[PDB]
């Protein structure tokens, strides 16, 4: 007899990414940034490290989409679900998709793409939603201005289980 395969955790610590495609909301160089600080998020608290590729198969794909977009679970326009990111593993696995029906920005207003990316590369590296309400993987949207950037302790305890 067998059982299913997966899922736990990626078996090593350099990942790649791939940003498939872009929205139109912010320039090519502010998405990429974006991403990049989002990744670190977690690089600065485990031994992952990720690297970029421009074109082919990468371990984590980066999509904007609306509506049905093909995994059968479709976004729904704007407001609602923001984004959505499968767990470690083959094929879709580690994937992130973004939903292109909202207004993505660098600040405060709209919805942060680096903030709402370093969510879901949380689930891309293994984490599924926090029941506290102040952590990062906690699945309701409440980012603010100022200042800077920590990793709250619930996130930083979740993601070192994983990879220590
Ligand atoms: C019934 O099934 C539906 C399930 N549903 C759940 C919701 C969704 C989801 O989770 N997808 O994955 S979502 O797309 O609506 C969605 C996507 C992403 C979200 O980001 C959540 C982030 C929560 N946060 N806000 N601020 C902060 C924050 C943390 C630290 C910090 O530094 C500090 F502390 F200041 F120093 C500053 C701010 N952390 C929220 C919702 C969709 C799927
Ligand atoms: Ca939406
Ligand atoms: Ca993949
Ligand atoms: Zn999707
Ligand atoms: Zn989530």
């Amino acid at each position: 007899a067998n059982v299913f395969p997966r899922t736990l955790k990626w078996s090593k610590m350099n990942l790649t990414y791939r940003i498939v495609n872009y929205t139109p909301d912010m320039t090519h160089s502010e998405v990429e940034k974006a991403f990049k600080k989002a990744f670190k998020v977690w690089s600065d608290v485990t031994p992952l490290n990720f690297t970029r590729l421009h074109d082919g198969i990468a371990d984590i794909m980066i999509s904007f989409g609306i509506k049905e977009h093909g995994d059968f679970y479709p976004f729904d326009g704007p407001s609602g679900l923001l984004a959505h990111a499968f767990p470690p593993g083959p094929n879709y696995g580690g994937d992130a998709h973004f939903d292109d029906d909202e207004t993505w920005t660098s600040s405060s207003k709209g919805y942060n793409l680096f903030l709402v990316a370093a969510h879901e590369f949380g689930h891309s590296l293994g984490l599924d939603h926090s029941k506290d309400p102040g952590a990062l993987m906690f699945p309701i949207y409440t980012y603010t201005g100022k200042s800077h950037f920590m990793l709250p302790d619930d996130d930083v305890q979740g993601i070192q289980s994983l990879y220590g």
